[PDB]
């Protein structure tokens, strides 16, 4: 793999968005792969409906919180309509995919990366954007601006969004907190310090979505 992957100057990176105050991270983290991989198929880039995601995943809880991984399987599954079809609303109502129409996009799979493990990340970044958790919680985090951030943090892991590159010093990632936060909305985190949880707790859960 390369040392430097930035799926942004790929074109398969949507615009950054602001999930507001409902717990959906979940649900952005997810989308972002969807949009990741169906480009990466198929040459077109697309946003997709994170509302679909929180109104429809039983086995999460809308705004107060779920899995990326059931929001994946959900697409794989039955398939996920555009979201200028089913636009973000900022809390959890009902399922509404069925009068919407057909589904915009649909994925054959789910896999997950061996967690702990740096190098296995890389290299899925490296094939397409990727889902990962990780400690949000610390003030250092809510207050990021930039640069290459280190901590501190610990491992307690609470929040869900999107890997889409990386360089020799860092792991990058697309939040769902608007353009205001970060580097317009991203994070640079450092990798290759040898702690097998990651920064931040960065390697302990990752999920990508398959499509053949």
């Amino acid at each position: 793999i390369p040392e430097y992957v930035d799926w942004r100057q790929k074109g398969a990176v949507t615009p950054v968005k602001n999930q507001g105050s409902c717990g959906s991270c979940w649900a952005f983290s997810a989308v972002v792969t969807i949009e990741g991989i169906i480009k990466i198929r198929t040459g077109n880039l697309n946003e997709y409906s994170e509302q679909e995601l929180l109104d429809c995943d039983r086995r999460s809880y809308g705004c107060n919180g779920g899995y990326p991984w059931s929001a994946l399987q959900l697409v794989a599954q039955y398939g996920i309509h555009y979201r200028n079809t089913y636009p973000y609303e900022g809390v959890q109502r009902y399922c509404r995919s069925r009068e919407k129409g057909p589904y915009a996009a649909k994925t054959d799979g789910v896999r997950q990366v061996q967690p702990y493990n740096e190098g296995a990340l890389l290299y899925s970044i490296a094939n397409q954007p990727v889902s990962v958790v990780l400690e949000a919680a610390g003030k250092d985090f809510q207050l990021y601006r930039g640069g290459i951030f280190v901590g501190p943090c610990g491992n307690k892991v609470d929040h869900a969004v999107a890997a889409v590159g990386y360089g020799p010093n860092y792991i990058l990632i697309k939040n769902s907190w608007g353009t205001g936060w970060g580097e317009n909305g991203y994070i640079r985190i450092k990798r290759g310090t040898g702690n097998s949880y990651g920064v931040c707790g960065l390697y302990t859960s990752s999920f990508y979505p398959v499509k053949n």
